[PDB]
């Protein structure tokens, strides 16, 4: 029993629609207007080869940047500098208003839509989860504060390990339909999460995806919004961004808030300025300053242990679903497997997004390489 | 085996990508930039609750017509007078650029693209199908033409009762991912298409969806082309339309040609107005002036035996993909159960989309109250 969730349509019953009832009544009139949501479906375009850069002036300082990019695998490359977009690139056959996976950039976004609860203070982050989700109760998430999940600092069984078969990481990939189902998963995410055991202990940081869901669940019970309206309200669609995002959705269209959203690059750009501008966007203001200043401030140094992090980052700690640098620069990022990166450099009031598809979703290799450029063009960015 | 199909990607391997292998190398790169063809996926809205009416002129002439709409389950109803928007309704929830499944209007489109290879030299329907698709021999469709696959001719032991768990058509959206594989299932559309059988005879109308997946296979083989990209590059990308249009495929990425495609209702009316233009569209030339005439002309009557159009239209027949009433005037129309409908009405140059969710998929009450508006609405538009 995972409790009261929000309907997929107003009046809709528990888990309705399925792939088995979507053609019947009442359910065909919501279906008919959304098939995306039950029937995988492909873009029939409406308009009629190569690679497009346009590295504007960093291009003098960086000569090699285009070749860089495409060593790292780059499909959308896009440099945000104060309002203005000084440098873009987009690999031959994405286009510049194509949608790109965000991976675990999609977890900086769910910790948006909390922060922007936290200011209506429909959320406390010194709650326990199940002040929010009692249904959470038993489970690992059953004593951890809020702002535990956010920081992700609970120790969890969970392996992470997403080329391993085995893993738990598998098995929540499996129950929010990123894979095939095994006889016996958990019917939705909502369940799976409630089968995740812990030895108890908090405060140090353990990367788990399944931490964003919860806090998607929370978001939830706190609005009455199924996490996927709530994800549009509370931001985007307060970014005047210019084309809708999307987001995979489980069997009971619970949205995978952890990795599962896709959005152009210009519009990922979108939530950096809103995190440069204090927490407000052209739609209004997001989440508090104080939120942004957090954020930016980073977490608890000692609970960052992740050497895998901290080997190229010393200094560094994880808040709020960012990853937070602690460089000289102050540098803060979204991140998601692959390549993906939703950068903040604040020195220069710039953002830069960096979406694309490694072979491996991550090596000490990429990272180094990717970092490396992501870091080139900040300091491209200084006053000289 | 079904033998060679567009690949997914530029040197992808067959069926490749799946559901378990989306992640990995060297699929990855596609998969996430067109996710939403993998994995159900909901739109998260970049704009932040009732019925929207404007019919018009024709008001004056239907009092009751928004009343009727409702009653027909009306969820887009657009009217275009030579290349104005004359009448349009909305209900409440669906807004005026939301996209809605066509069901088989889809078919309608399908022959469209057939129409432009054939206007190519590409097809020839008078060939058999088997030139086209060799490994169709075996099965219902070794014997008949192109042409009785368009006109939809052929005797075939496929149940199309949608309601029926029994039937050759829930086989048949098993094996497209419309509803849950059940063990022993075909593995795609194409191997389910093979499975079909028949005594033999052709000439007498037998309407059947499995003919419009033939139609787009044929389409596959000849151009080389997955029929999505078919679809946009031989009749959307043509027609200037506001937004693409989307169209559910099964786990190889093979479209459900027979109803899975979705649009705006104005867009959908861009057809419509090509038809109407002789079959020059925006963009150029969808079909040949011949083609359209064809349409509009009329199929075989003889070979219309089916009573739940004759009844109400008894000149009526079928052809290319296209219902045709045979009226007094010379309506032709696209149709899709649960109240679609692409309505041609050549005498004032109008074209009438109507897309709906009624809560049966096909009843003799349905469709006389849904022929009833339409033909009202048609004749309020004649010259007074
Ligand atoms: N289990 C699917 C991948 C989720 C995203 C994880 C990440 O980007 O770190
Ligand atoms: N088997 C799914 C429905 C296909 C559309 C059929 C029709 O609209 O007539
Ligand atoms: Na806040
Ligand atoms: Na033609």
């Amino acid at each position: 029993s995972t409790g009261q969730h929000p309907a997929r349509y107003p009046g809709a019953a528990a888990g309705e629609p399925t792939l088995d009832s979507w053609q019947e009544p009442p359910h065909n009139r919501w279906a008919f207007a959304h098939l995306g949501e039950m029937v995988p479906s492909a873009a029939v375009s409406r308009r009629p080869g190569h690679a497009l850069a346009r590295l504007g002036a960093i291009a003098a300082q960086l000569p090699d940047l285009e070749q860089r990019l495409e060593q790292t695998y780059t499909d959308a490359f896009l440099v945000l500098r104060g309002t203005e977009v000084v440098a873009e690139y987009y690999r031959a056959g994405f286009a510049p208003d194509d949608r790109h996976l965000l991976m675990a950039v999609s977890k900086s976004l769910c910790g948006t839509v909390v922060g922007a609860l936290v200011d209506e203070g429909r959320i406390d982050p010194a709650q326990p989860v199940t002040e929010y989700v009692p249904e959470l109760a038993g489970s690992v998430y059953d004593g951890p504060s809020v702002l535990q999940v956010l920081d992700m600092q609970i120790s969890i069984d969970y392996n992470e390990d997403y080329v391993d078969p085995a893993s738990e990481v598998q098995t929540h990939d499996r129950s929010a339909g990123w894979r095939t189902r095994r006889h016996g998963d958990p019917a939705d995410t909502y369940e799976f999460l409630t089968t995740l055991r812990g030895d108890g202990s908090t405060g140090e940081f353990q990367y788990c995806s399944a931490n964003t869901d919860v806090l998607a669940w929370i978001v939830e019970r706190v609005t009455g919004l199924r996490y996927v309206e709530a994800l549009s309200t509370y931001l985007w669609a307060k970014l005047d961004a210019d084309r809708d995002a999307t987001i995979t959705v489980d069997t009971t269209g619970f949205g995978f808030a952890n990795g599962g959203v896709s959005c152009t690059a210009r519009d990922l750009a979108r939530v950096g300025r809103m995190m440069l501008d204090g927490g407000v966007a052209p739609g209004g203001r997001v989440v508090s300053e104080d939120w942004v200043r957090r954020v930016l401030a980073g977490g608890s140094h000692e609970a960052m242990t992740d050497k895998g992090f901290t080997n190229t980052f010393p200094d560094g700690s994880y808040t709020r679903q960012w990853w937070c640098t602690g460089n000289e620069r102050g540098n803060v990022s979204g991140i998601g497997i692959h390549g993906q990166n939703l950068w903040l450099d604040p020195l220069t009031d710039s953002v830069i997004v960096k979406l694309s598809s490694w072979p491996d979703p991550d090596t000490e290799h990429w990272h180094r390489l990717q970092n490396g450029i992501l870091l080139d063009v900040s300091r491209a960015l200084d006053a000289v």
